[PDB]
């Protein structure tokens, strides 16, 4: 009947979300093992680093200086987001 | 010269990853897009409720009202410990 149509509608629609609040909401492993990976990286480039600068290999610390870029970049944005999604990324992917 | 080697490999290696880092980057750029979203969102979700009253359709009050709930929740439950 319409109303009945319209309720299993709602239903459908929002429950559709429902699997999303769920995940978003369980408490979780690894926070910052993500973050980890990171950290453990930037101890990689400074050892690649000093070896580099040992064997007076340029193109080796070029290299890492780049990276050493990136992952600054990378472990400064995962150090500025603060606790919450933000982002209805969560979703769709 | 192979250091020109060293440095075409140290180039394509590294650049390689740029794109990465870029999309790292934008993720913040698309916080501040969702949190105007969400406002976008949160006024259309009123008129819904006040347009379901007049025209005495709860399930679409119902409807948006929940998927505000969620969506409040998805966008800025603190995440645990």
């Amino acid at each position: 009947m319409e109303n009945l149509i319209g309720y299993v509608a709602a239903f459908l629609t929002t429950v559709s979300f429902l699997p999303a609040v769920l995940r978003v909401v369980m408490t979780k492993q690894t926070r910052d093992i993500s973050r980890n990976m990171y950290i453990m990286f930037f101890l990689g480039v400074v050892l690649w680093f000093v070896y580099g600068i040992l064997r007076s290999d340029l193109p080796i610390i070029l290299a890492n200086v780049v990276t050493l870029f990136f992952v600054t970049i990378i472990l400064y944005y995962k150090l500025t987001e603060g606790n919450q999604t933000g982002s209805l990324e969560v979703l769709f992917q």
